[PDB]
């Protein structure tokens, strides 16, 4: 009595790299022992032998093998190395065999965890990366026919074997310098405030490249043995959050589209109080009746945002905040990547359309606000996302005109370096201009920038979880951007 099996030759995983050529996912050779256990059931006497060189208790070893005595093939032990599999064939034990197989490891670890992702025990990605670029990196099984006696050992083959074929290298977007930057800063920032959480974008505003990615906690992809959920979320791309006055610019962006605001238009906005119905829209900082836009955004006045709003209708807002992506789907296909809301109220009461323009009317990932940053600095044309190094770069889109995007590029220099401004995210040797929030969803200190001012290369989001923007996070967007600004050679524009 026969059968005839078909046998899946393992494929090498193609090598993921950071965008020069750092190994960040690496398939290496490994050696797997399998056994039949219709022949290990003729060889009793052989397997506490082979239990103790498995280090296996020799009941449960045994147990499960009589559990499976009518199968053909069980894993003993995956992902050995060469030499360990050689001293078990060395033992001779019938039904005992050798393959080859491919087992990921991570060089870059928690570094990189949550951008990379990893593979499953099927060398199959799962999360990350890993799981978005599966079939490129993958590649394809070979196959063997194989003709098989009723023990149940092969005869011969019954075809040519079909040779796999490899996957495909994938270089990422990501700087593994930068990356590895972003990181620690993140990381001591979270310590010495005594806050749980907090995620970190480096954005490419020329070539929408994620430079940087980073979430804590985080966790070690090699060893995922204690791991906990918290540890595991990619919160840049999954964590939503009302990004607060953050998106205040591209509320100034749609008033300077709409015509009828210049920079240097002033809104009363004292006492600091607004009634709206039954509402009362609140500063934080009270001493304020006149200020231009730029003073709007320094002060974060809530109630000077609103007053423009009600000028020019939250469609024009909405219009902006859509199109650089906001609660949009410019997903890059990681599954399980929230996309946020930007509700299309299409008409807005005064109530909604305040909220919307100080930012507690929309929820977003890191990522959306990075991006959205990403196309304000690049002269109001939105890069498409990638997480993929890009060689040859797509044409934009320009969704902010290069006048108004110029404009509020200006605006977000004032912000950091003016008087009563955001002077704990100055960046030396740069121009770097941003916008401090307090996100919520429980509050983040967020802070939103880009560098350098005069042709800026890159753009940044800090969220750090707050037990204020421009005390938590602003800092370590100075610390960072001065770095990775270095890092990428950027010649100082402050001259
Ligand atoms: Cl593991
Ligand atoms: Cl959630
Ligand atoms: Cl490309």
């Amino acid at each position: 009595a026969r059968s005839v099996r078909h046998i899946a030759i393992p494929a090498h995983r193609g090598l993921i790299t950071d965008r020069n050529g750092e190994p960040l996912a690496v398939s290496t050779p490994v050696t797997t022992l399998w056994a039949n256990p219709k022949e290990l059931m003729t060889a009793k006497e052989r397997w506490p032998q082979l239990a103790a060189a498995l280090g296996q208790d020799t009941k449960l070893f045994a147990d499960r093998i009589e559990q499976n005595a009518e199968r053909e093939f069980i894993y003993l032990v995956r992902g050995l190395t060469p030499e360990q599999g050689e001293g078990v064939i060395a033992l001779k034990v019938p039904g005992v065999y050798s393959i080859e197989e491919f087992r990921r490891f991570y060089p870059a670890g928690e570094v990189v965890a949550h951008a990379v992702g990893f593979t499953d025990v099927d060398d199959r990605g799962r999360e990350g990366i890993e799981l978005a670029f599966d079939e490129w990196l993958a590649g394809v099984p070979g196959k063997r026919q194989v003709l098989k006696d009723r023990r149940g050992r092969v005869i011969k083959d019954v075809q040519v074997t079909k040779n796999a074929k490899p996957g495909k290298t994938l270089a990422l977007s990501i700087d593994l310098r930068l990356q590895y930057l972003a990181h620690r800063e993140l990381r001591n920032a979270l310590l010495e405030n005594g806050a749980k959480a907090g995620s970190l974008v480096i954005m490419d505003v020329k070539t929408g490249e994620i430079l940087a990615m980073t979430n804590q906690p985080t966790y070690n992809p090699n060893n995922r043995r204690n791991l906990q959920p918290a540890a595991m979320r990619n919160r840049a791309m999954i964590d939503v959050f009302e990004p607060g006055s953050t998106v205040k610019p591209f509320s100034m962006s749609a008033a300077l589209a709409s015509g009828r605001w210049k920079p240097s238009d002033i809104v009363d906005v004292y006492p600091g109080t607004l009634q709206i119905g039954r509402y009362t829209i609140r500063d934080v900082s009270r001493n304020s009746r006149q200020l231009d836009l730029t003073g709007i955004l320094i002060k974060s006045s809530n109630v000077g945002i609103s007053k423009i709003a009600f000028d020019i209708g939250a469609e024009s807002i909405y219009s902006v905040m859509q199109q650089v992506g906001l609660g949009q789907d410019t997903g890059l296909g990681f599954p399980g990547e929230r996309v946020g809301n930007l509700p299309n109220h299409r008409k807005w009461p005064k109530a909604e359309t305040a909220t919307l323009a100080y930012g507690y009317g929309l929820s977003v990932t890191a990522i959306q606000l990075a991006h959205a940053y990403a196309a304000l600095a690049n002269d109001g044309k939105s890069v498409p996302l990638s997480m993929t190094r890009v060689d040859r770069v797509p044409d934009g889109v320009q969704v902010i005109s290069p006048e108004v995007a110029s404009t509020v590029q200006g605006m977000l220099q004032q912000v950091v370096e003016a008087q009563g401004g955001v002077f704990r995210a100055q960046v030396p040797g740069y121009h770097a201009a941003g916008k401090s929030g307090t996100a919520r969803k429980a509050y983040r200190s967020l802070f939103a920038g880009f560098a350098p001012a005069t042709d800026p290369r890159i753009a940044m989001v800090v969220v750090i979880d707050e037990p204020f923007g421009g005390l938590v996070s602003a800092p370590v967007f100075s610390k960072v951007m001065a770095g990775a600004l270095r890092l990428m050679n950027v010649p100082p524009d402050n001259l």
